[PDB]
C-alpha cells in the first residue's frame, strides 16, 4: 500500500458520490421540495466532506462543508431550492469535481 494507491482509491470514491449528487440534484429540480432528495444530497456531500478530512485536503473539506451547510439549511426549511441555489450546488459539485480530477491529472 502507497499513498499514490490510496489517491487513487479515494478519487474513485469521491467520483461515485459525485455521480449520486448529479442523479439526486436532477430529481431534486422536479420537486425542489422533496425533503428526501434535499437529505439525499446532503448525505451525499456530507460523506466527500469527511473523505476529504481523512486525507487533510483541506480547502475541498472546506468546500463540501459550505455546500453541506446550504443543504443542511434546506433540509431544516431554513431556506428554499430555488433555481438560483441549484446553480449554487451544481458550481459546488463541479468544482469539487475538478478538485478530484486534479489528483489524477
Amino acid at each position: 500500500g502507497s499513498h499514490m494507491e490510496y489517491l487513487g482509491v479515494f478519487v474513485d470514491e469521491t467520483k461515485e458520490y459525485l455521480q449520486n449528487l448529479n442523479d439526486t440534484l436532477l430529481e431534486l429540480e422536479k420537486n425542489p421540495e422533496d425533503m428526501e432528495l434535499i437529505n439525499e444530497a446532503f448525505r451525499a456531500l456530507h460523506t466527500l466532506k469527511g473523505m476529504a478530512g481523512t486525507m487533510g485536503f483541506s480547502s475541498m473539506a472546506k468546500l463540501c462543508h459550505t455546500l453541506e451547510n446550504i443543504l443542511d439549511k434546506a433540509r431544516n426549511s431554513e431556506i428554499k431550492i430555488t433555481s438560483d441555489l441549484l446553480d449554487k450546488i451544481f458550481a459546488g459539485v463541479d468544482m469539487i469535481t475538478r478538485m478530484v480530477d486534479k489528483i489524477v491529472s
